[PDB]
């Protein structure tokens, strides 16, 4: 009965800021949610199993390492779910020189068995504009075409992961000065 | 082989009155479609099964027997095509306060084996005026935008559907004043 | 670890033309790649098992046929991989009267454990001009919103692909009087 929610958005959308905005709140209501970055719950399985030291190491573990890696996570986290609900940050697919990388696998959505996959938003000029003003990030010259081209992308591989699980896909926009109507939106949502 | 065939779309954009014509003009040439709905063939497995009596608390019931009574109701579609070709009316997806609901989840599709993925569309301008002059309808404030994305969606889910059964996905547009040229693309399609 | 990547486009992309070019410059740093078309492989699976003698036989074969055949035509090319980094040149979808039909369909997909799928494009207008001036073609012309319609079924059939296989989906633009542009990415990606 408690909900596994997985909440996705390219670099840059917000995705975990208005998800931990959304928790406070619902924890004022008696709702506790945990949240889990996927990426660090597959580095937690690694550390447990002794096969990485540092997460730097994780990149350079083989294809059928990463698969099991990606499986015992989605396994770790559809146990914790039992305890309470689950908020698990991921992206959808992340753009490499190789292409867009399903975040989540059909092997890691057989175990994690998600109720809900939110897709955070907003438009391409946003998104860049926001990564320019980031110092913590590195200039890269990707287009709003390209950011439109990786939210295209990972709206179908959302709704992908909905027809593979039966999970809801839901859509946010979380727009410049607008924060708070996205929070209160995923705070509806996740209730 | 007798086809089964999916026919979607949004609310408004006229995919069952267009399927309900190119049924008529199929049987003049000897060709007879039996047409169910989804939900009302769920609806009658669950009666069948003695699950569920007051229809309306169907969507409150529990995850496992709705999953159950989806791959029964599957199972009894692909039964008819025995007896005559058969048109499935169904939602590619339902967009829910929580999501875009996939209509079709995998364990369906294992079950129905369907040959073509029927998506009816228009523009979001034709689809918000149609249901904005429906008496039938409460007045939501759901804009072009909206329907465009459940479009967008919608065609996902659908070439998804297609990729996992092997079936054509089609898309027929339902113009405002030309619903005598989508009945026909259909007709081509159906026989 | 030799690779096995799919390079799709819609007709008059110049898919192939970019890959035997970038085939071409690999060669010379030693990495010798070995291309075949899907369809290719079926129609030689097809003599093997004599179902038919020549090419135009295998539209006629049955569904439970062209289902077998392509299974087996996907483990006889992952079996060339052995041998050496494999291209398969075929459809993300064939538009069809019937609709879009997924040229790698789940069971293929399964047999086939592709590594990248390349979806190669241009605009509407460029595909439109470029089939106008091929002699070998015929009219029936397809208007720009059909090419772009199929370009985005190719695209989310492309990343259903990459959901079920764990492949990366890389797209590349190949614009007229940029067919080097095109060809550079591609190298990067099949190296
Ligand atoms: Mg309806
Ligand atoms: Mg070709
Ligand atoms: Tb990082
Ligand atoms: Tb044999």
């Amino acid at each position: 009965k408690n909900k596994l929610v997985v909440v996705t958005g390219v670099p840059g959308v917000g995705g975990t800021t208005i998800t931990q905005k959304a928790m406070e709140k619902l924890s004022e209501e008696g709702i506790n949610y945990k949240m889990v970055n996927f990426g660090t719950v597959m580095f937690e399985v690694a550390q447990e199993e002794n096969l990485v030291e540092d997460r730097d190491q994780m990149r350079k573990l083989d294809p059928d390492t990463q698969k099991r890696i990606q499986k015992l996570a989605g396994r770790k986290i559809a146990e914790m779910v039992k305890e309470s609900p689950v908020v698990v940050d991921t992206h959808s697919t992340i753009k490499t020189p190789k292409g867009y990388l399903p975040g989540l696998p059909v092997w890691v959505l057989n175990e994690l068995n998600p109720d809900i996959i939110i897709v955070v938003e907003t438009s391409g000029d946003e998104i860049l504009i926001r990564r320019l003003n980031d110092e913590t990030r590195n200039r890269d010259l990707e287009t709003t075409a390209g950011i439109e081209e990786h939210q295209i992308m990972n709206r179908a591989a959302a709704m992908t992961y909905g027809v593979l699980t039966g999970a809801t896909v839901k859509i946010i926009q979380n727009k410049n000065n607008l924060l708070d109507y996205a929070v209160e939106e995923l705070i509806s949502v996740l209730r």
